[PDB]
C-alpha cells in the first residue's frame, strides 16, 4: 500500500470513486423541504463514502477506532468537496444532485446556507479557474480523509505513534502522486510546487465551510443528523460474511 | 514586492515580526480570570498584528477594504499560530505569554478551551516533530493572512479580479520562498514537496481551531470581543 506507484495510486482512487446520487423527490410534484432533501441525500452518500474510504490505500491498515475518528472529522468536508467538484461546470449554481440544481437567489432561502452557499460557489469558481483535473480531485479528497482528524488523536500509546506515522506516510505518497500528475502534464518544477500549494490551501477553505455547516447541523438538535461515533463504528465495523 | 528574491522575502518577514507581549497581571497577587487575561492580551497583540500585516510584502498594495477583509478572516488564526510557535519548546503546555504558562490540567478550567487546548498542544507537538524553523513559521503566518479570506471577497468587479490575482501572485512567491528555504537546508526535491505539503496541511488544522475559538467568542455576546470590520478599518485606515 506504501509500495504503489503514483499511477497505481491514481488508478486505485479513480476506481474507488462513489456514485453521484439523486435527490429523492418526485419530479412531477411541485423550501424547508431543502434541508429535508439534503439531509436524506447526505445520509445515502455517507454509506457509499464508507465504502470509498475503505478503498483509499492505507486507510484499512489503521485500527477501526482510528478509521472512525478520521471519518467523524472529515465526512462533511468530503461531501462538500464533492459538491464543489460537481458544480464546477455550473457557474453561479450548486449541483446538489443532477436533479437538484439551485442558483444563488434560491440558495438565499436554504436553511443553514446564509454564508456557505456563496463560499461553496467561490470554491467551485476557483476550481474552474485552476482547471482542476479529476485525478487531482481524488487525491485532494483522500488527503482530507487522512488529514482532517490526525491532530486530534488524543492518544500517546505506542500504537498511536505507529498510526500517526502511517497516516503521514500515506499523505506523503499522495503528495508525491499529485506532483507526478503535474509533471506528466508538463508543468515546470516551479509550477508544480506552486500548484500543489494552491490546491492544499483550498483545503483550509473546505475545512472552514465544513465547520460552518456543522455549526448549523448541531443547531438543529435532531438526534440522527450528525452521525455519531457509534453509528460510524457500526458502518465501518464490517464482518466478512458477504 | 513581487520582485523580491526568496532571501529578501524571508528577511522582510523576519524584520516585521511582532513582539511577544506579556499578560497584564500583578505577579505578586494570587492566580485562578483566564478569559480576561487572554482577551486583554489579544487586544494588545491585535494592534501589533496590524503593523506586521502592513509589512508583509504585497499586503498594502491591496485596497483598504480588502486588507480589512483579510485581517477580519485571519486574525485569530494568526494569534493561534503564534501561540503554537511560542509553545513548541514547552511540551504539554501552552505559553500564552512568558508569564502565563498553563498545563493541560489547568487548561481544563479555562473558558472556551474544552476542545481547543488539546488541539493547540497537538499542533505544537507536530511543529516540534517537524523541527519547524522560524523562517518557515513567518512564511506560514503570511500565507494565513493572504489566504484565509481570499475566497470570501464576494466581488467580481475588474478591481476585485485584479486584487485576487495579486493575492495569488504573492502566495505563489511565498511558496517559492518556502521551497527555497528547504533547498538551502539540503532537502531533496521529493523531501521539499513533501514538507511543503505537511506545512500547508497544518494550516487546515489552524483554521479548525480558529473556527472553534470564534464560536466561543461570539457566544460571549460581549460587544468588543470580536473585532468589528469598522474597528479593523480604523486601525488599518
Ligand atoms: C452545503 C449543503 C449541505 C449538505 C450537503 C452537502 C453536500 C452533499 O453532497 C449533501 C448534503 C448537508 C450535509 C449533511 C446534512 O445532514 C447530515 C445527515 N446525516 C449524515 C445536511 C446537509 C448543508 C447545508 C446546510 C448546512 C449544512 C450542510
Ligand atoms: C487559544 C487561547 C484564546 C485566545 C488567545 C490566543 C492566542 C493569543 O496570543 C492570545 C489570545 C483568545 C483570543 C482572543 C480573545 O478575545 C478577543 C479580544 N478582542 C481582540 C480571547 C482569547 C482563546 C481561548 C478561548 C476561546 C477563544 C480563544
Amino acid at each position: 500500500a506504501l509500495s504503489l506507484t503514483a499511477d497505481q495510486m491514481v488508478s486505485a482512487l479513480l476506481d474507488a470513486e462513489p456514485p453521484i446520487l439523486y435527490s429523492e423527490y418526485d419530479p412531477t410534484r411541485p423550501e424547508a423541504s431543502m434541508m429535508g432533501l439534503l439531509t436524506n441525500l447526505a445520509d445515502r452518500e455517507l454509506v457509499h463514502m464508507i465504502n470509498w474510504a475503505k478503498r483509499v490505500p492505507g486507510f484499512v491498515d489503521l485500527t477501526l477506532h482510528d478509521q472512525v475518528h478520521l471519518l467523524e472529522s472529515a465526512w462533511l468536508e468530503i461531501l462538500m468537496i464533492g459538491l464543489v467538484w460537481r458544480s464546477m461546470e455550473h457557474p453561479g449554481k450548486l449541483l446538489f444532485a443532477p436533479n437538484l440544481l439551485l442558483d444563488r437567489n434560491q440558495g438565499k432561502s436554504v436553511e443553514g446556507m446564509v454564508e456557505i452557499f456563496d463560499m461553496l460557489l467561490a470554491t467551485s469558481s476557483r476550481f474552474r479557474m485552476m482547471n482542476l483535473q479529476g485525478e487531482e480531485f481524488v487525491c485532494l479528497k483522500s488527503i482530507i480523509l487522512l488529514n482532517s482528524g490526525v491532530y486530534t488523536f488524543l492518544s500517546s500509546t505506542l500504537k498511536s505513534l505507529e498510526e500517526k506515522d502511517h497516516i503521514h506516510r500515506v499523505l506523503d505518497k499522495i503528495t508525491d502522486t499529485l506532483i507526478h500528475l503535474m509533471a506528466k502534464a508538463g508543468l515546470t518544477l516551479q509550477q508544480q510546487h506552486q500548484r500543489l500549494a494552491q490546491l492544499l490551501l483550498i483545503l483550509s477553505h473546505i475545512r472552514h465551510m465544513s465547520n460552518k455547516g456543522m455549526e448549523h447541523l448541531y443547531s438543529m438538535k435532531s438526534k440522527n443528523v450528525v452521525p455519531s461515533y457509534d453509528l460510524l463504528l457500526e458502518m465501518l465495523d464490517a464482518h466478512r460474511l458477504h
